[PDB]
Order: C-alpha cells, then structure tokens, then sequence
C-alpha cells in the first residue's frame, strides 16, 4: 500500500507550533509528524476538520488527515498556552 501523498513534521512546543500555517492537499491523505517537545502537553486542533490531538510532553504522534474541503481552516491548542493565536490549516 501508498505512501502519503504528503509528510510533514510538526513541532509542538511551549510557545508556538512549527509550522504554524500547514497546506496540505485536498482528497489526499497527508501524514503529520507530530512531536513535543515542551515541558507541558498541547494540543493540535483544528476543529472544522475534526482533528483534536493530545500530545504529552516528550512525545510524538504520526497522524493521519485526509481533508475533505478547500478552505483555511484556525488550528489551535485548547489549552490556550501559546504566545500567538494565528495558527491555519490550509486546503487546496
């Protein structure tokens, strides 16, 4: 079986996720490589895609999104711990 069509990583971290403005193709499956490495968990939401991913400090997850939809989508974290509120998912 196929590769995804995309593979990005993702830091998480206490301060900002890097990237912060993801793009990723619609209809296609696009791996996020997922890991924190700050002190305090965070999340990675982005609530119109139905993605709300808990990573622990010191760990990582290698999710899956398959976007239905073309649009700019607010990625978060819950908790509200970060220094900036700007972050996007992008689909086209």
């Amino acid at each position: 079986p196929i590769a995804s069509a995309k593979v990005i990583e993702v830091e998480l971290n206490d301060d900002y996720f890097n990237p912060n403005v993801i793009t990723i193709p619609i209809n296609e499956s696009t791996t996020l490589l997922l890991k924190n490495k700050g002190k305090s968990e965070h999340t990675f939401t982005i609530k119109k895609l139905g993605i709300d991913v808990v990573v622990e400090s010191g760990k990582e997850k290698n999710i899956t999104v398959k976007p239905k939809s073309a649009g700019t989508y607010e990625l978060i974290c819950r908790y509200h711990l970060l220094k900036g509120m700007e972050g996007k998912v992008i689909v086209k």
